[PDB]
C-alpha cells in the first residue's frame, strides 16, 4: 500500500505518502533535483566526475609501497592523509541518528531511546508487497538453503592477510561491548546504551555490577590468584551473575564484566589480560598520585583503558584489517578544526555485517593440542592449563578463514548464521542493494558481478532471480574479496564509516576531553599514545610473548 | 588538604595534584602558560585587546534602534548578525559535558550518568579547609540573615521590561520540563533524562506515562470537555500520578504530563493550551495525510511542538527578556556550516540562576479578583471559573517583579528561595566571582561594585567579609540591574550561553532533521517557521485574545 514501498527516492532523498497512492521525495542537500532526486546540481555533476572510486582508491593505499614509506615519515604529511581518510567517510552517518527498527519516519521516540539499535536504513514498511518493498516474491529464500548452498564450508579456506588468532578473538572480545542485542525485547534492541567504546564489557553495564566488581582499594578491579598467576573473581566471590552450565567448577567461572565472556576461553583470555592492565595503569598512577583516593584512581584507569583500546584498534587492528600501507593514527587533534559530532549510535547494519564467523578455525590448536568448539566452548581448563603465555604463542601462530570468500562459515556456528539471516530478516532490512547505493556504491547487476564468478553466482540467482534482492548480510560473506583480501567491497565501505565514528566519536576525543589532566599527568596519557596489541601483552602476559594480529 | 582547593588555575586551566601539597596546572588550549595560566600567547593579547565587553557591547544590541531597523530588514544582514550571536556564546559551555556534583575530575561516570545534572565549574573538594577552597570562614553566612537582609521583598518592584504574567507563567511552565530536580537522590540529580527541549512536560517523562496520557486515535493526547471547553483528562480516567492534595475534586485533577504542573493554575494554562496545540496539528496532519495512522500522527505532532517551543522561546520569550533591537532568529541553518555539537545535558548553575522567584507578583488578579498565593496554589476553580479567555485577558495586563533589582523574593516564596541559598551550598559551589571569571567576566572589587549602592553592600559585608566568597544564587537577585532592565551582568552572561545551547542543541535543529520531511510535508514545517506566543493563544484559545510577554 505505502508509496514509498518501492523505496523512488535517490541519492538520499526521503519518502513520504501523500495520499494513499502517491509520495514526495526530499531531496534536501542530497544535490540532486526532480522528482526522485536525480538530476543532479552542476556542482554535483563537477564532483561526481572526479569522485575516484573506493577501489580505485583502495590500490592506491595498498600499492606504491615507496611512496608511502615517505609520506609515512613526513609527520606534517601523514596527519595530513589521516586527517582525510578520519573525514571523508564521515558524511555517511547521520549524528543524531535518526530511523530505528519501529521507525521509518524520524519521531522523537526514535532519536530518544537508547535501547534501539539505531538504522543507517530504515526498515520496510510492514505493509509492502514484497519483502523488500515491491520486487521479489511474496517470501524470500529458504534461509536454509542459500546458508549451505553459498555460506557452509566445505574445506578450511584461510585467510589472505594473515589474520592470526589473536586478531579474530580480539575483535569478538572488542566489538562485544557495543553489540548486546537484547534478546528479551528483540532484534533491533541492545543492552549496551553506552553505544561505543565504554570498556562496559571490562567494568559493567551498571554500576551495581562495576561495584560488584571492584576492589575499592588502590582503584583496582577484584581478582583472585590460581597458581601465581592473576585470573578474574569469581562468580561466588564477587556477587556478578554470569553465563555459565551448572557444570561448571565454583573456581571456573569467572566474573569479569560482561555477562558472556565466559563461555569461550578466546575472551575471557583477553578478559584476563585487561584485568591485568586496569589494575597495571593503578599501579602507575598511585604511586605519581599517592595523594589519590580510590574511585580516583578507578575512575582515572578506566578513561586511559578507553583510551588504549581505541589506539590499538586504531593502529594494529584497523591497521592490519585494512592492508593499507599508509600507517593510520589515532590523533583526537585532527578533527579539531573540523565539523564532527563526539557522539554515537550503534546501527543493526552495523551489527550485522559484523558478523565475522567465518574467521573461526575448525579446532581450536593450542600448540600440542586440538580442540573441536564442542570442548572449547565454556571450559575452565584449557585457559588454566596452557596459561596466558602459551595460548599468546599458540594464537599468534594459528591463520582464521576468509570472510568475503564464500562458503567459508564453520557448521558448528551453522546456527547462528542461519538465525543472522533470519534475524535481519526480522528486521524488515533492505536489499544488499539499497545499501550498497545508501554508502556510495553502484548497484551490482549480476549475482556474477557479485561473487566474481559463477558456481556460486548461478545459484544465487536460483534462489533470488533479481539480484535487487540479493540479501545484504550473505552477500557480505560470499562477495568477491578485493584482491589478496579478506573483505568485499560492500564489507569494507558500509563498516568503515560505522567503525570510525563510534571510535572518534567518543567523549575522550573531545577537545576538552583529550589532554595531559583527563588521564592523571602526562604519564597516564602517554600510556594512551604508546599503546599496542603488543604491549598490552607484553606487559600484562608472563614472559612478553611476541604478538600480532598476523600470523607473522 | 588537596593543593587545588586554592583554586590557581586561570583562564581555564586544570588543576590536579601532583603530591599532596602540590599542584600542576593543564592550560592546554586556554591560551595562556606558565605556573597558573596566566601569561597569554602572542595572539591571545591580540584578541584579548579587541573584545568589547558584554556591557560595551548591549550597549550596542538596545541603542541604535534605527540601524537595527535596518539590518533588521537585510536578511543578508540579520541571518549575518544572529550566526555570530549564536556562535559567539557556545565557547563558554563543555560538549560533550564533563563535571558533575561528585567529580571534580572528568571520569567515565561522570559523563555517563545521565541521572546527574551537568556542572559548569567542578564542586569544592569537600577536604578544602573553607566552603569555596581557602577562602573566607569554616562556615558561611547564616542563609536566613542573608535571605531577610538583601533577599525578601518590602515593596513591590515591577520589572522594567515590563514582562507580564504571560511571561513568567510560560518560564516557568517551559524550563520545567528540563529543571526537575530528583529530590529523592539530592540537589545534583534530574529525573529530565532527556536534558532538554522535549516536551516531556506534555508528554511524559517515560512511554508508560505518554501512553497513560494518549487518545489513541488521529494521534491525539486524551481529554476532557468542561462546560464545552477542551481541558486535561483526569487523574482518574487515565491512570497517570500527580501531585494534587487529597482536598482536590476528581474532575479537578488534570493529568497533563509533568507530575507537578497541577500545582498552580498559571502551569496548568499552558498546560491546556499545549494540549490543545498538540491535537490541533494532529487534525492539520490527518487531512494532509489521511493516510496516516496514529503514531505517526502523534510522532510528528510532538516534532511540531518542539519546533513551536523553541521558536517561540527564541523568537519572543528571549527576544524580549532581552531587550535588544536586533531581531533575533531561529534559524538551524546558520550553524550548518559551523562546528557545533548537536548534544545537551543541563547543568547546575543554569537551573539555578534561573530561580526568578522574583518575577511573581504579591497577589494574582485575574482582572475583577485577587488572590494570595494561599489560594491560587492548586487551585480547579480559578482555571475553571475564569477561563482561558479571561486569564489570558487578565495576565496579559499584570507586570512582574524584578529578578536583578533586591529585597524581591515574595515572602510566601520565601521557603524556596532561602533552600535554593543553602542547596547551592550543599552542592559545593564556587564563587561569584569563579563563575564570573570562569564566563569572561571581572571579578567584582566590592559588594558596593556589585550592587551599584550601598546600602545592601554596606550589609553584605557585614555578612561575606571577602567579595571573593559573595555565593552566585543572591548574587544574581542583587547585583546591579543592566540599565532599565530585569537582569544583572551575570544572569545574562552564564544563562546566555547555557540557554542557546540547549535551545540550538537538539536533533531536531540538526541538517538531516531539519527538513519539510521530517515534520510530515511543507505544512508541519511552516507550523514551525511562523509559531508565535500569540498565534499559540490566538489559534488555542477561546476568541483571539491578544497577548505579549509584554505589558502592552
Ligand atoms: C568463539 C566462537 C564463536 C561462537 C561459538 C560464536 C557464537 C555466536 C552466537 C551464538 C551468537 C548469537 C546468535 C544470534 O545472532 O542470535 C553470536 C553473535 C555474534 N557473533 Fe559470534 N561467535 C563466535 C565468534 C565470533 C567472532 C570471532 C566474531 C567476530 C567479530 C563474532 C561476531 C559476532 C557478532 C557481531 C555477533 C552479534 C552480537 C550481538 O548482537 O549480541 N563471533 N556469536
Ligand atoms: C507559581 C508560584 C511558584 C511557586 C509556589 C514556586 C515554588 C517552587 C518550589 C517549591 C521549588 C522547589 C524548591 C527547591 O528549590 O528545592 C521551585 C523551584 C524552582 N522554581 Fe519556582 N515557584 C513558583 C514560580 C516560579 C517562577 C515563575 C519561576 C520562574 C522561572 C520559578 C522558577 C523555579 C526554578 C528554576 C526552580 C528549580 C527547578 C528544579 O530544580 O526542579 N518558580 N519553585
Ligand atoms: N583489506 S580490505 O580491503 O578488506 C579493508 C580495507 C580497509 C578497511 N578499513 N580502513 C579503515 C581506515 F583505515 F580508514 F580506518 C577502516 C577500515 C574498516 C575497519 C572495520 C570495518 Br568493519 C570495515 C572497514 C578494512 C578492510
Ligand atoms: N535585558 S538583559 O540585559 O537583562 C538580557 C540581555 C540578553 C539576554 N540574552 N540574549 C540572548 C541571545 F540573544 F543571545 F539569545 C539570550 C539571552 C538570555 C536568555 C536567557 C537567560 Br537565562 C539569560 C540570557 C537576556 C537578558
Ligand atoms: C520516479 O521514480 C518512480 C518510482 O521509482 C517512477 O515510477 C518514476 O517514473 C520516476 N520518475 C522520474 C521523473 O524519475
Ligand atoms: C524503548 O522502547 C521499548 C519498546 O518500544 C520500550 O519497552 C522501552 O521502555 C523504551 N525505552 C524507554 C526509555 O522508554
Ligand atoms: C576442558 O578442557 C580440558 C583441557 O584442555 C579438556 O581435556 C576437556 O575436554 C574439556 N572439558 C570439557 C567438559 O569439554
Ligand atoms: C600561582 O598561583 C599559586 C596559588 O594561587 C601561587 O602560589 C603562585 O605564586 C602563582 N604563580 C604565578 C606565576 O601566578
Ligand atoms: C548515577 O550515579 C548515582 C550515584 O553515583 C547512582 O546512584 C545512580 O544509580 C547512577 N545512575 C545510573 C543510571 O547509573
Ligand atoms: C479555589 O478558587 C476559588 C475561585 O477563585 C476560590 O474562591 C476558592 O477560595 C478556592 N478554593 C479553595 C479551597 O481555596
Amino acid at each position: 500500500a505505502n508509496p514509498c514501498c518501492s523505496n523512488p527516492c535517490q541519492n538520499r532523498g526521503e519518502c513520504m505518502s501523500t495520499g494513499f497512492d502517491q509520495y514526495k521525495c526530499d531531496c534536501t542537500r542530497t544535490g540532486f533535483y526532480g522528482e526522485n532526486c536525480t538530476t543532479p546540481e552542476f556542482l554535483t555533476r563537477i564532483k561526481l566526475l572526479l569522485k575516484p572510486t573506493p577501489n580505485t582508491v583502495h590500490y592506491i593505499l595498498t600499492h606504491f609501497k615507496g611512496v608511502w614509506n615517505i609520506v609515512n615519515n613526513i609527520p606534517f604529511l601523514r596527519s595530513l592523509i589521516m586527517k582525510y581518510v578520519l573525514t571523508s567517510r564521515s558524511y555517511l552517518i547521520d549524528s543524531p541518528p535518526t530511523y530505528n527498527v519501529h521507525y521509518g519516519y524520524k519521531s522523537w521516540e526514535a532519536f530518544s531511546n537508547l535501547s534501539y539499535y539505531t538504522r543507517a536504513l530504515p526498515p520496510v514498511a510492514d505493509d509492502c508487497p514484497t519483502p523488500m518493498g515491491v520486487k521479489g516474491n511474496k517470501e524470500l529464500p529458504d534461509s536454509k538453503e542459500v546458508l549451505e548452498k553459498v555460506l557452509l564450508r566445505r574445506e578450511f579456506i584461510p585467510d589472505p592477510q594473515g589474520s592470526n588468532m589473536m586478531f579474530a578473538f580480539f575483535a569478538q572480545h572488542f566489538t562485544h561491548q557495543f553489540f548486546k542485542t537484547d534478546h528479551k525485547r528483540g532484534p533491533g534492541f541492545t543492552r549496551g546504551l553506552g553505544h561505543g567504546v565504554d570498556l562496559n564489557h571490562i567494568y559493567g553495564e551498571t554500576l551495581d555490577r562495576q561495584h560488584k566488581l571492584r576492589l575499592f582499594k588502590d582503584g583496582k578491579l577484584k581478582y583472585q590468584v590460581i597458581g601465581g598467576e592473576v585470573y578474574p573473581p569469581t562468580v561466588k566471590d564477587t556477587q556478578v551473575e554470569m553465563i555459565y552450565p551448572p557444570h561448571i567448577p565454583e573456581n571456573l567461572q569467572f566474573a569479569v564484566g560482561q555477562e558472556v565472556f565466559g563461555l569461550v576461553p578466546g575472551l575471557m583470555m583477553y578478559a584476563t589480560i585487561w584485568l591485568r592492565e586496569h589494575q597495571r595503569v593503578c599501579d602507575i598512577l598511585k604511586q605519581e598520585h599517592p595523594e589519590w583516593g580510590d574511585e580516583q584512581l578507578f575512575q582515572t584507569s578506566k578513561l586511559i583503558l578507553i583510551g588504549e583500546t581505541i589506539k590499538i584498534v586504531i593502529e594494529d587492528y584497523v591497521q592490519h584489517l585494512s592492508g593499507y600501507h599508509f600507517k593510520l593514527k589515532f590523533d583526537p587533534e585532527l578533527l579539531f578544526n573540523q565539523q564532527f559530532q563526539y557522539q554515537n549510535r550503534i546501527a543493526s547494519e552495523f551489527n550485522t555485517l559484523y558478523h565475522w564467523h567465518p574467521l573461526l578455525p575448525d579446532t581450536f590448536n593450542i600448540e600440542d593440542q586440538e580442540y573441536s568448539f564442542k570442548q572449547f566452548l565454556y571450559n575452565n581448563s584449557i585457559l588454566l592449563e596452557h596459561g596466558l603465555t602459551q595460548f599468546v604463542e599458540s594464537f599468534t601462530r594459528q591463520i582464521a578463514g576468509r570472510v568475503a570468500g564464500g562458503r567459508n562459515v564453520p557448521i558448528a556456528v551453522q546456527a547462528v548464521a542461519k538465525a543472522s539471516i533470519d534475524q535481519s530478516r526480522e528486521m524488515k532490512y533492505q536489499s544488499l542493494n539499497e545499501y550498497r547505493k545508501r554508502f556510495s556504491l553502484k548497484p551490482y547487476t549480476s549475482f556474477e558481478e557479485l561473487t566474481g564468478e559463477k558456481e556460486m553466482a548461478a545459484e544465487l540467482k536460483a534462489l533470488y532471480s533479481d539480484i535487487d534482492v540479493m540479501e545484504l548480510y550473505p552477500a557480505l560473506l560470499v562477495e568477491k574479496p578485493r584482491p589478496d583480501a579478506i573483505f568485499g567491497e560492500t564489507m569494507v565501505e558500509l563498516g568503515a564509516p560505522f567503525s570510525l565514528k563510534g571510535l572518534m566519536g567518543n567523549p575522550i576525543c573531545s577537545p576538552q576531553y583529550w589532554k595531559p589532566s583527563t588521564f592523571g599527568g602526562e604519564v597516564g596519557f602517554k600510556i594512551i599514545n604508546t599503546a599496542s596489541i603488543q604491549s598490552l601483552i607484553c606487559n600484562n602476559v608472563k614472559g612478553c610473548p611476541f604478538t600480532s594480529f598476523n600470523v607473522q
